[PDB]
């Protein structure tokens, strides 16, 4: 996984999502305060390129543990989750319904069970929004996570 050199536009992608004229699911008003990640949707398997200060915070991993690995991981108390496997602590069909939307530049919003890298177990409010980059075209997938 490779990133950006210049950095993303995460303030610029905010607005562009505030500003968006077809909104699915409620959102209202964010900022950079809160945990969320930016997804390259034009890489394999939807890397995460960028993480705020809140999303490594709420979660317990660093910067290192977090970008350049699907968003998945969370899934499992041990920070391991394989592509495609059947989880035993997370709903199927909550999964399933995120990796349609993802498909589909859908926007999706979900309460997932997730675990912070001391295993802890707690409910994930998440939303996913997809995100244009300066061609105009889809390209990241921003998520906001709340616990
Ligand atoms: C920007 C962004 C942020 C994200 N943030 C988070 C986060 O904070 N926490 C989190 O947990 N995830 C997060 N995700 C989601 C995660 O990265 C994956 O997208 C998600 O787990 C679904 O895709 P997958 O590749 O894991 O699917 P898969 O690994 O393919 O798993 C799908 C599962 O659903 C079941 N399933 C599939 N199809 C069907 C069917 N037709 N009928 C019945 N069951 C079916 C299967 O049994 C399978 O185990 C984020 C994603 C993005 C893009």
């Amino acid at each position: 996984t490779l990133y950006a050199p210049g950095g993303y536009d995460i303030m610029g992608y905010l607005i562009q999502i505030m500003n968006r004229p077809n909104p699915q699911v409620e959102l209202g008003p964010v900022d950079t305060s809160c945990a969320l990640i930016l997804c390259d949707l034009k890489q394999k398997d939807t890397p995460i390129v960028y993480a705020s200060e809140a999303f490594l915070y709420m979660t317990g991993y660093s910067n290192a543990e977090v970008l350049g690995r699907n968003c998945r991981f969370l899934q499992s108390p041990d920070g391991m989750v394989k592509p495609k496997s059947t989880r035993k602590y997370v709903d199927s069909n909550t999964i399933n319904t995120m990796r349609k939307a993802i498909d589909r530049n859908a926007e999706v919003q979900v309460e997932v069970v997730n675990f912070k890298k001391n295993g802890q177990r707690f409910v994930n409010f998440l939303t996913m929004i997809p995100v244009r980059d300066e061609t105009g075209e889809y390209r990241y997938s921003m998520g906001f996570q709340c616990e």
